[PDB]
């Protein structure tokens, strides 16, 4: 009992722009919000304006947030932190 | 020859767990080590007994690099700032 079920996608708010591989295969970090705003972090590869298709997965602030503070002290070594 | 229409895929490095949602569904950063030496990062989701389809996109350094120094510098701040 809902009013026209079917979700819509929209690129909310421009994160980061990794990088365009292959062809036509972009892939960044952006909020995609899905019926109303509930924007959450997707990390995916979109198509070019021909065919194929990204594995890009889905992530909440939750999750997101822990990648970040772990890659934050990890990863980013080349800075004061031990 | 060798039937190079196999490649080898083994995780020897486990970056972290994100979180493991509904009961099965585990969704984590790790390495994958293709062949052997190119061992890249990988964003996957794993499915409980059977197992489906969880997305799983793969991340060269340069872009996976390039987001951890974005991250470092942001996103930490507080769901409460105004």
């Amino acid at each position: 009992m809902k009013k026209m079920a079917e979700f819509t996608f929209e690129i909310e708010e421009h994160l980061l722009t990794l990088s365009e591989n292959e062809k036509g295969w972009t892939k960044e970090i952006n909020r995609v919000s899905f019926n109303g705003a509930p924007a959450k972090f997707d990390i995916r590869a979109w198509s070019p304006d021909h065919t194929k298709m990204g594995k890009g997965i889905t992530l909440s602030n939750e999750e997101f947030q822990t990648m970040v503070d772990a890659f934050k002290g990890n990863l980013e070594h080349h800075h004061h932190h031990h």
